[PDB]
């Protein structure tokens, strides 16, 4: 009659968080500059290193020893006891041009079709259901905000003894018939913290100020269990304790394994990357078709052609929630969405320095005024034009 | 009565893949010599570039750079005119290395899916598996000789067309080929020998129509490839190594990790469990997740989704799992006997869908024993 269903984010502490944010962040500054920019900036970070490679062409003067380490500083990790120290940290530029055999697909004038064509080939799924307010799945956006909360204490100092790097899982418990969110099973809770805090001050911290002001109070029972860092200390965490990457986060960026994923990562890439855009877009559709009404759970894939505009494939599941054929649904997104990759980028107005905050916490089911492909600014039409 | 579904793979040669099998032949030389070595080896390459990052506790001595360059040489980038190759690239190692019971914790927290359905003969989802194949076909024709212009970078996308209500596939839509290559061979020349000698040779007959759509090269040139072209890195071809999409997956990497990870080891075990089930007979279409905490043996969730196609309730099959299977971060290891260099294999061309010897998670040795239990 139930069963169960787990996800997990981390914090911008985490070293392949603070490796998606260096590469976002090197990202903004040249958008800031050259809306045009091509960029596909990878990072690694490791013991007292960044490395910052790929391909960027741009006309913007970017110092990106700089921008990484002021993003390693804003992280948190700016002082001699984390071990790992934007101050002590050797960052090395290894970037190439972009090719100019990819180059003369994606721009225009240029194209197979003289379009804008898509960065690259490859798949890409968008969700939305109405699990909570902002139309995300329940544990990917609990497990999000457990971990903002986190950060939220540490950078204001009302925890001064957190540090940087944590980690947050639930484990929720559904009806088998209904769907519906049941209660809580599983909190897993763990944060790095300066050695001077005993593991039970820590614990009941954790309880008091993170885990009971973010989850609903009606879904921990007596049944919940809680497992705060239940290896006991970490006192070092970050790039001092394990190699970061970035793109390696890709299920936490997005949906928590509540639907599946194409693949592709979404940090360092400007939009005419479709695994970026595309994404964007996908959730921006199934967002707009969940707040219309016309269904309550909602996944879409698109996939495109490396130099081709018009996506390849496109498909809708309701998953039997829909109150019209996915077959009409595919017809009203098409009328109402323009998924081609320029069409994208105008549609959500995507030449802008905006990404860095996505880096960490989630790429979707934000409200903030950055992330455009949160509106629900087309619903209205979708259910009138729906007949509705 | 129709849709769509796509998946896509890449070649051997594609900068990800190099970083990934990198990863995983310094894995298998590790182990080859230490069975029980802790490995969190991760790799980035770029032009001229090979970046060796990550943890590794072992006894195994092992001269990394010449691990790494044999990996890249076998690929085939052995000219610097492609921008990277085996004898000329920088290759740097900036391991943190150290020198050196059913019940031990899990070394970390996270998610894991399997998944197994009756669409292919190895058990695999139409997309990803004939795509994988594509990619081996092209890989195989340029190592052969039989097309001396191709180049090691290579992509495939297939998109199928699905039958919505027996959920069948009907025909291939459109097939995407991208490969490197010599630039003195026309796009032409080029476009046809990918389509008459990779693509048809590889996909079914009767699913390929008149209506099937051939994106070959679709820039115009892909003569610049590799790691110069595109950076890579190990564990960002997480779907290419699974199921193509048509499963969701947990967020961790394989390649590098050695099976105490239960990113990998629970991974591959959910696999398992998958398709031993779907091989019984109990459905033709199953799905399951697990997930851990750190320094927890038993995985905190378990659940197990048959699409209705179940032949017992999900709830039975459950039990079933919990009784015929160990899941317990040591267990999955000897379930699988998986303290072996085994790994270099799995790190191109999918790590579910072959039969290898190597692939212990593929095989149904518990198919007649669940079948029987289940009262079947
Ligand atoms: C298109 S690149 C990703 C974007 C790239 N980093 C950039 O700077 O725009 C990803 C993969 O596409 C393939 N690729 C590279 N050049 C290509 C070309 N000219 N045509 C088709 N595929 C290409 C290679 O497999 C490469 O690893
Ligand atoms: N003592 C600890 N307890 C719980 N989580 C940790 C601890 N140390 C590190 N982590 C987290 O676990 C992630 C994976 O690496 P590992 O520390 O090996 O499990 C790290 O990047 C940290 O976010
Ligand atoms: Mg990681
Ligand atoms: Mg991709
Ligand atoms: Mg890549
Ligand atoms: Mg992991």
């Amino acid at each position: 009659s139930e069963y169960l269903f787990t996800s997990e984010s981390v914090s911008e502490g985490h070293p392949d968080k603070v490796a998606d944010q260096v590469s976002d962040a090197i990202l903004d500054a040249i958008l800031a500059q050259d809306p045009k920019a091509r960029v596909a900036a990878e990072t690694l970070v490791n013991t007292g290193l960044c490395v910052l490679a790929g391909e960027i062409t741009t006309t913007a003067q970017v110092d990106y020893i700089k921008v990484a380490r002021e993003t390693i500083k804003r992280i948190g990790y700016n002082s001699s006891e984390l071990g790992f120290d934007a101050n002590g940290c050797a960052v090395g530029v290894y970037y190439d041009q972009q090719s100019p055999d990819i180059a003369q697909g994606v721009n225009e004038g240029e194209g197979i079709d003289l379009n804008q064509g898509a960065g690259d080939q490859g798949l890409m799924f968008g969700y939305a259901c109405d699990e909570t307010p902002t139309l995300m799945p329940f544990a990917i956006y609990y497990s999000h905000r457990l971990m903002q909360r986190q950060s939220e204490l540490r950078k204001d100092g009302r925890l001064p003894w957190l540090r940087p790097d944590a980690k947050a899982q639930l484990t929720v418990v559904y009806d088998s018939e209904t769907g519906k969110v049941k209660r809580i099973d599983t909190v897993v809770l763990s944060t790095q913290h300066d050695p001077a805090i005993s593991q039970e001050e820590l614990s009941k911290a954790v309880i008091e100020q993170i885990i009971k002001p973010v989850l609903p109070p009606e879904l921990l029972t007596d049944e919940t269990k809680y497992l705060i860092n239940p290896t006991g200390r970490f006192v070092i965490g970050g790039p001092q304790g394990d190699c970061g990457l970035t793109g390696r986060k890709i299920i936490v960026d997005t949906y928590g394994g509540a639907a599946p994923h194409g693949g592709g990562a979404f940090s360092g890439k400007d939009p005419s990357k479709v695994d970026r855009s595309a994404a964007y877009a996908c959730r921006y559709v199934a967002k707009n078709i969940v707040a219309a009404g016309l269904a309550t759970q909602c996944q879409i894939q698109v996939s495109y052609a490396i130099g081709v505009a018009e996506p390849t494939s496109i498909s809708i599941d309701t998953f039997g929630t829909g109150k019209i054929s996915e077959e009409k649904l595919i017809a009203l997104v098409c009328e109402h969405f323009d998924l081609r990759p320029k069409g994208i980028v105008q549609m959500l107005d995507l030449l802008r320095p905006i990404y860095g905050k996505s880096a960490a916490y989630g790429h979707f089911g934000r409200e903030e005024p950055e992330f455009t492909w949160e509106r629900t600014d087309k619903a209205a039409s979708l259910k009138a034009a729906a007949g509705l």
